[PDB]
């Protein structure tokens, strides 16, 4: 390529000054975003339609990588686009792209609730107390709802029931929980 960096500015193959545009510099094999002031975007987000991109230090577009911003982790896909509402390995990124921690996740593809502990790992084959109530997560992390777990009963919200009547449809009989 005959494209060249002159400080933070990029001259294109034809010698024109890049500005307000993406450039792909084969010398780095990297995308870069050149701002309206003809300087490359660096250590910043770029919104383009619905999509977010992150320009790292030196202006390289982030891609297939995790970035930390204001104490939150964001994943950029192969094309540089910030992932939203998805599992990225064992992590879940929410609506804003931020890795979910200490919170519920409803995933329509498993039709199941999950809980990501503060430590960033999904609850799995275990009891947790979440906001003062008890919830049991199966293998794979799926919240158990409306069933007996040992001597305990978890209701439709997944919360262990403390006391009261339950009509069990499995046994077609009334139980009193104390
Ligand atoms: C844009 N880079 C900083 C990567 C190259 C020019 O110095
Ligand atoms: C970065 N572009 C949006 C220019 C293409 C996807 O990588
Ligand atoms: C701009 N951020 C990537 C930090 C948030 C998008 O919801
Ligand atoms: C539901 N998870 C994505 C958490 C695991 C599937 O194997
Ligand atoms: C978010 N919760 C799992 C507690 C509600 C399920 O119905
Ligand atoms: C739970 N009881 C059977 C005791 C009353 C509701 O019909
Ligand atoms: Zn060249
Ligand atoms: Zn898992």
């Amino acid at each position: 390529s005959d494209g060249t960096w002159q400080g933070k500015q990029y001259l294109k193959e034809d010698g024109s000054q890049a500005a307000n545009e993406w450039v792909f510099d084969t010398h780095y094999q990297s995308w870069f975003y050149i701002k309206a002031d003809a300087n490359y975007a660096e250590n910043e987000w770029l919104k383009q339609g619905d999509d977010y991109f992150y320009l790292k230090s030196g202006g390289y577009m982030a891609k297939s990588e995790w970035v930390e911003d204001k104490g939150a982790f964001y994943y950029l896909d192969q094309d540089g686009k910030m992932k939203r509402n998805a599992w990225v390995g064992t992590s879940y990124v929410g609506a804003t792209g931020a890795k979910v921690i200490e919170d519920w996740v409803y995933d329509s593809q498993y039709d199941a609730w999950f809980y990501i502990k503060a430590d960033g790992q999904h609850a799995e084959k275990e009891w947790l107390q979440i906001k003062g109530k008890d919830y049991y997560f199966k293998s794979g992390g799926y919240l158990l709802t409306s069933q007996w777990i040992n001597q305990a009963y978890v209701n439709a919200s997944g919360a262990k029931v403390q006391q009261g009547w339950l009509f069990d449809k499995q046994y077609q009989s009334w139980f009193y929980i104390k």
